[PDB]
């Protein structure tokens, strides 16, 4: 068993420099981690649109040219590369899982001295791996990012977290507040969520030492509202994919999905990060609105997919018979449908709506058109079968 109370520690060298900058209006040099991933591609695009800064992107790879091509191909898959200015993209070859982010002395020192703000979005998101395996990327990597931001000149870190650090609701029916206790780690169902919980706790120590660190706890991210571009391996779309594959759905089974478009998340995080009086605070990004499971099924039926209603046993035997995206998620699908309110605790977002007042930034409505864009993206990219 992991002693999670002992895992909450920040190396004593991670402390504010003599100069501490708490805002980053009009930044000139930005460090972004996780730019070769889903949210990171949209964070990169939005920083291009909302600053004039060069964006140093920490990317793993053999050499800068190969890392650049990885970053590019990811952005092209999400259909945002055309919105990015490559002349403002600077690849920083490194690794969240190794000391000083895998940088050499010259690069570490130069970024520590000159980056105006850090968006710490990179992490290893694996729903099964144990905490011990994810610690280096997700916890120690966060400590290393904090080390870099703090050293020489202290600049703000904007850390992407998850509403999953909560173990359900504090008081029934009361939306979870940004100040509410999280964890305990042992109550969280995955090593991944436990690693994010530890990172947050490490960040609380940094905050207690005077280091400027904002935290954005994000819920499930769905595709962008323009092209529908979305990662493939999340519970929502694998659930719907499984139903499509099984060509059926269990009778009398209802649930919901709180979809949060990725381009809302990127715009919100970057937008809040410039709003006044937000540095050092924690924010919840969560869509109060949802699409019911029955709504998704009806929408898929209207697109031409065969989804016959069958008894639970017949359905689960189809799913467990092989080649079905839901098979490893059957337990989660059953928990979500049998106690949906328990599965999706209410989340308070008032601080988030207030900070975004007047920014033009808002969650899109979950329309039929939006849903159809989502399915169309997966069908074109080969992730969903055609109807
Ligand atoms: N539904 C969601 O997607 C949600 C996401 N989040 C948070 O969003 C952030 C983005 O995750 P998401 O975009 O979803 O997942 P992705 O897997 O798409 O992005 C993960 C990113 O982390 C980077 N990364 C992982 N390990 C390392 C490493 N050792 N060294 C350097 N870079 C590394 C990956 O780089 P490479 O390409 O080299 O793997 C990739 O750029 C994460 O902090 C996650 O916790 C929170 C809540 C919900």
């Amino acid at each position: 068993g992991v002693d999670f109370a002992a895992e909450v520690r920040l190396a004593d060298d991670v402390r504010p420099a003599d100069e501490v900058i708490t805002t980053a209006a009009d930044p000139k040099e930005i460090l972004l981690t996780g730019a070769s991933g889903f949210l990171g591609a949209f964070l990169l695009r939005d920083l291009m649109r909302t600053t004039t800064a060069r964006v140093h992107c920490l990317v793993r790879g053999a050499d800068e040219a190969a890392a650049m091509e990885r970053l590019k191909a990811n952005a092209e898959w999400y259909r945002v590369w055309d919105d990015i200015d490559p002349e403002r993209v600077s690849v920083v070859l490194g690794d969240l899982a190794e000391p000083r982010l895998g940088l050499d002395e010259e690069s570490f020192d130069a970024l520590a001295r000159t980056v105006d703000v850090v968006y710490h979005n990179g992490a290893r998101v694996h729903w099964l791996l144990p905490y011990e395996t994810l610690k280096a990327s997700n916890v120690t990597g966060t400590e290393e990012v904090l080390r870099l931001a703090a050293r020489h000149r202290t600049v703000p870190v904007h850390y992407v977290s998850t509403v999953g650090v909560f173990d359900g609701v504090r008081e029934p029916g009361v939306p979870l507040r940004v100040t509410d206790p999280t964890g305990p780690a042992e109550s969280l169902p995955s090593g991944y969520l436990r690693s994010k919980w530890v990172a947050e706790q490490v960040i609380e120590v940094a905050r207690d030492r005077g280091l400027p660190v904002s935290v954005y706890r994000v819920d499930v991210i769905s595709g962008d509202r323009v092209n529908g571009a979305c990662q493939t391996r999340d519970f929502v779309w694998l659930t719907l994919k499984g139903l499509i594959q099984a060509r059926s759905v269990p009778k009398g089974t209802e649930g919901r999905f709180h979809l949060l478009p990725v381009d809302y998340v990127s715009a919100a995080i970057t937008g809040i990060s410039r709003q006044p009086g937000t540095v050092g605070r924690t924010f919840h990004l969560f869509n109060q609105s949802s699409l019911a499971l029955s709504q998704c099924v009806e929408l898929l039926r209207s697109l031409g997919y065969e989804l016959d209603e069958v008894d639970w046993d017949t359905w689960t035997q189809v799913v467990t018979s092989g080649d079905n995206a839901l098979l490893p998620l059957l337990d989660a699908f059953e928990m979500m449908t049998s106690d949906t309110d328990g599965f999706y605790p209410p989340i308070d977002t008032a601080e988030t709506v207030a900070a975004l007042e007047g920014t033009g930034i808002g969650i899109p409505v979950l329309t039929r058109e939006l849903f159809e864009k989502y399915v169309a993206f997966f069908v074109e990219e080969g992730h969903f079968p055609a109807a």
